[PDB]
DNA sequence: ATTGTACGTACAAT
DNA sequence: ATTGTACGTACAAT
DNA sequence: ATTGTACGTACAAT
DNA sequence: ATTGTACGTACAAT
């Protein structure tokens, strides 16, 4: 069935992380990230540590033999107390001396410092924040492992993406909709995916309030759909899916008759094909439920528009379930193409939801609907404690490389 | 699996009526019915008719061959013109002879005079209606097949019952609750039933308003248990079951507690045993849905006390799905039988979904839902249409018979 | 904040 | 009393 | 009323 | 326009 494409043209099974490291060391990752300093900052506050030297030497040597990312250099900065201002300065001095990306070690739990440190990074430099009391209560290797496939997402790398048949699915796949943060504040967000599961662009609105929903998600999207054709400019869409989600406004009819309206406009300034057929979609993670691989991948149909991915909780009796609602609420195919068009649109859900960066291990939910969760927590967040608000616009690193991961 | 166990300790797979057929040739229906008379009446008003010749020939020797129902003779009984008084003097005529059941022939649909004369008929005789105009367009090999099927039930006989662990399951089920005739007035039912699918006792309450609803189910319910247990005196029920179904007020928590009370009455009344082992289940019917023997017989939870089983729909891309949801409200389980008890009453619904004696083909819901519905179906009809009241209390026969099918 | 489970013991609601 | 959460700690993952 | 499907064409509701 | 019913006729079942 469905398997990872890595380096060199090779292969290897989904669930089955064993192989894929094993795949990494072998053939090296889809596309290793390009490196202007080829320099890493570790920094931290435990200065001769043996800790700290050991998870240096698992960085550099997994860095080069994992992901085949040659000739990097890890340099040491070392903060006098655990506070923004004492951090903040040793992560000004990491940039000073030129690098790629900043890994930084905090003590300890401390929402609001970690939010507003990590505000200021990603508004910055490529990112990766460690706990030291949780690393020391953690078996190295598997931490380290799991570590650097963010990281080296996060650094503009590809760790591996979905072998798919080209010739079925969607041309591009954008997640969207929007996130409330409490009962009245939310923000829209509109994310362009490959049917490879790859990112190509993000695009977040400002945190606005409920009364500006419909006004907001219309101009995200078609905020989107400019960034992925101004850098992806002999892409002609002719196939294109709207995966909508988010807890956000109950406003159904009004929402697809906007989102209806924004394909058309878009069809009109020629960013897709006047040819273009779409479908938007509503996914919904329902209850989960236990049958007391028989599920992996099946598709129920409870209308003619209403649908029920059966896909597998991650877990080490019962099987347990953890479905996903599909609902078709505005297409413009045929009949005769109809039910075709379901299994391509269905089985593109369920292979997007072998897509996740932040660790080797698959989270078994759409990337399309997982990777704007991972957005939405920072923006809550980072408004709740007040760091530095993230605005992806203008910023062609956080609109094309996941920095939410 | 399941297997149907018809004469002679024989045994036949489920899902195949063709073998279910030669088996009975073979070795005889489970039960052949003792009769008083040997004598059949075909009453009808198409006298020399050739279809209604080649009918008897099937029939007589069907019962002979199939049934094992040796020495039966068939006699006919003409009425002159299609109205209620013509056909009543020939169904009089009929039993003054001494017939063991009658088989009425009708022209054509017309309501009120079938429930008419079905009501007269059921609080007298064992009987089988036909359509003259449907007989005439039909497979009579097929007609006659099914027909026979529930006729012989009709009669007392037992084509087969379900081949059950004797050591797993319910000592009896009750299915039990009421069906509404219209937006006030409804009856209640309570029918016992062995494990392996055969009905014991039936007891119907008089059509009552909503608001006497659960005097009347505790009564009802009474009454039946006393019926099985006066007929069956040597078994004492240690392990129950109660299928509570039909459309009915919603009063699920004065509901459970009322049905809670009716066991524990029959307990202190020693018409179970005291130390029973009892579970009340809610038996609906859900909304049917499309998977795009994986499931036959497939038990999902929903929650602790909420299940659902796929039940297939019987039909000629798709697989049909007539989930029945099963919801525990009220158990004396303990907490380390609990588990084992909930897959052995889910498997018992799931065997008596394969009971049904209307015709060989499996209806594919359980006995304890599907022979309400059908005394149902009657009971509202006759209100109807003004016929002959149907008063199960104190009538052996129709306490004991499937006059309902 | 590598991430995710599994599971005690609490306490929340009815 | 009973049934869903809730919040810790434990620790698995290759 | 042996029963049950499957499926046109209508019309019902939005 | 679009999507669920609805009510006929057709006819399958072994
Ligand atoms: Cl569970
Ligand atoms: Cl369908
Ligand atoms: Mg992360
Ligand atoms: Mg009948």
């Amino acid at each position: 069935g469905l398997t990872y494409r890595i380096g060199n043209g090779a292969s290897v099974p989904i669930s089955n992380t064993g192989e894929l490291i094993k795949g990494l060391r072998n053939y090296g990752p889809y596309e290793v990230p390009s490196l202007k300093y080829n320099q890493i900052a570790l920094i931290h506050n435990n200065q001769f540590s043996s800790l700290i030297n050991q998870l240096k030497s698992q960085i550099s040597s997994k860095i080069d033999e994992v992901w085949h990312i040659h000739n990097i250099n890890i340099s040491e900065f070392i903060y006098d107390s655990p506070h923004f201002d004492s951090i903040k300065s040793q992560v000004d001095n990491a940039i000073d001396t030129g690098v790629d990306g900043i890994m930084l070690v905090l003590p300890e739990y401390n929402t609001p410092l970690y939010y507003k440190l990590k505000s200021y990074l990603i508004n910055s430099i490529p990112s990766q924040f460690m706990r030291y009391d949780i690393l020391s209560n953690r078996n190295l290797t598997f931490y380290v492992d799991n570590l650097l496939v963010q990281f080296v997402s996060k650094l503009g790398g590809k760790p591996w993406i979905l072998n798919v048949d080209p010739e079925k699915g969607s041309d591009i796949i954008i997640g969207t909709g929007a996130t409330r943060i409490d009962n009245v504040n939310l923000f829209c967000f509109a994310m362009v995916f490959k049917k490879d599961g790859t990112m190509l662009w993000n695009e977040i609105s400002p945190i606005v309030t409920s009364s500006e929903y419909l006004t907001y998600l219309k101009s995200t999207i078609k905020k989107v759909v400019y960034g992925f054709k101004k850098s992806n400019p002999d892409w002609d869409v002719e196939k294109l899916t709207l995966h909508v989600s988010g807890k956000r406004p109950k406003m159904k009819d009004g929402e697809t008759k906007i989102l209806k309206e924004t394909v058309e406009e878009l069809k009109k300034q020629e960013m897709v094909s006047r040819d273009v057929k779409y479908a938007i979609l509503h996914l919904n993670e329902t209850h989960p439920f236990w049958v007391m691989h028989p599920y992996e991948g099946t598709k129920v149909k409870l209308s003619s528009k209403r649908y029920l991915l059966t896909l597998l909780q991650p877990y080490l009796m019962v099987t347990p379930i953890k479905p996903l609602s599909v609902e078709i609420v505005s297409d413009n195919w045929t009949s005769e193409e109809y039910y075709h068009n379901v299994h391509e649109i269905l089985d593109e859900i369920y292979y997007l939801s072998k897509m996740n960066w932040r660790g080797f291990r698959s989270r078994n939910l759409p990337v399309t609907v997982n990777y704007p969760k991972l957005v939405a927590g920072i923006i809550a967040n980072v408004n709740r404690y007040g760091g530095y608000p993230i605005n992806p616009e203008g910023n062609r690193s956080l609109q094309t490389n996941p920095w939410f991961l």
